[PDB]
């Protein structure tokens, strides 16, 4: 009943998302650096195609705080097709459920940034 604080990242090529070992977390003015630590969770959807028959389209990364979101449960690491974890130095290895995830009827998206010298995978862009 809860969103991801942050719009999605899309994967437009065959490689999987993937972050060196301090990159990844998207920037918020709202949050300590305690919280930079989370994971991004896959999230694909089929639609109607052109011959009538069902197709996936391109497939969104949705960041969520550590603890937080759809996997709120997982421990940062936890092996789990369509989870990728990221944390930048510094960062509290605790779950942050006092920023949780976003109602959309009372906060818009946070457009997500990642910080200048982010290295992404080919096919995905930042802005």
């Amino acid at each position: 009943n809860t969103a991801s604080w942050f719009t999605a990242l899309t994967q437009h090529g065959k490689e999987d998302l993937k972050f060196p070992r301090g990159q990844g977390v998207p920037i918020n003015t709202n949050s300590s650096p305690d919280d930079q630590i989370g994971y991004y969770r896959r999230a694909t959807r089929r639609i109607r195609g052109g011959d009538g028959k069902m197709k996936d389209l391109s497939p969104r990364w949705y960041f969520y705080y550590l603890g937080t979101g759809p996997e709120a449960g997982l421990p940062y690491g936890a092996n789990k097709d369509g989870i990728i974890w990221v944390a930048t130095e510094g960062a509290l290895n605790t779950p942050k459920d006092h920023i949780g995830t976003r109602n959309p009827a009372n906060n818009a998206a946070i457009v997500l940034q990642l910080p200048q010298g982010t290295t992404l995978p080919k096919g995905f862009y930042a802005e």
